[PDB]
């Protein structure tokens, strides 16, 4: 089991809506589990100099 | 007090779509200066979640 999505534990695939969290951690998260809309999604991913952390890794 | 662009060195005020590099140094950049689109911009200064670096710090 791979690369393990951090919220739902299940394998986040390239074809699936993926986040890495660079603020921290380096887990993988979808898109879904996230609660990430398809649009903030798709934005964060074509900035390149934009960057995602997790629920978790914010909160610290 | 003066805020300098980390791009063109003026002041940064607050009727301009400026945006703070997190990444590392820890300047404000006029969204202008930085060729960022204002959807981008919306997106960046909305979500907490995610963080913007300048060309520098993401380039090093
Ligand atoms: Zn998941
Ligand atoms: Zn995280
Ligand atoms: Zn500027
Ligand atoms: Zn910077």
């Amino acid at each position: 089991p791979v690369y393990p999505c951090g919220i739902c534990t299940n394998e986040v695939n390239d074809d699936q809506d993926a986040i890495l969290c660079e603020a921290s951690c380096q887990k993988w998260f979808h898109r879904i589990c996230t609660g990430m809309t398809e649009t903030a999604y798709g934005l964060l991913t074509a900035e390149a100099s934009a960057v995602w952390g997790c629920d978790t890794c914010m909160a610290d």
